[PDB]
């Protein structure tokens, strides 16, 4: 992993998404805030927002909408480290 990226080494990581490997050597692939993976494939959300389930956030991220009705995701549960989009925060 270069030095310690903790990112998967060869798991399923579709484009427009972010993948990260856990400390147990496991592997997880997440999608951006505008992409949702459903069935192993990820597609543009647009309709996904706070009104729905995490408009592209993470299992530990808060959902907030902007003046444009865009769902923003930010992980910060004390000692939490959101990744790029926050869909997955350490």
């Amino acid at each position: 992993t270069m030095s310690s990226e903790h990112t998967c080494i060869d798991t399923n990581v579709p484009d427009n998404a972010a993948c990260y490997r856990y400390l147990d050597g496991t592997e997880e692939w997440r999608c951006l805030l505008t992409f949702k993976e459903e069935g192993g494939k990820c597609v543009p959300a647009s309709n996904v927002t706070c009104k729905d389930n995490n408009g592209g956030c993470a299992p530990e991220a808060e959902c907030k909408m902007t003046d444009s009705n865009k769902i923003v995701c930010k992980c910060t549960k004390e000692g939490s480290e959101p990744l790029f989009e926050g869909v997955f925060c350490s």
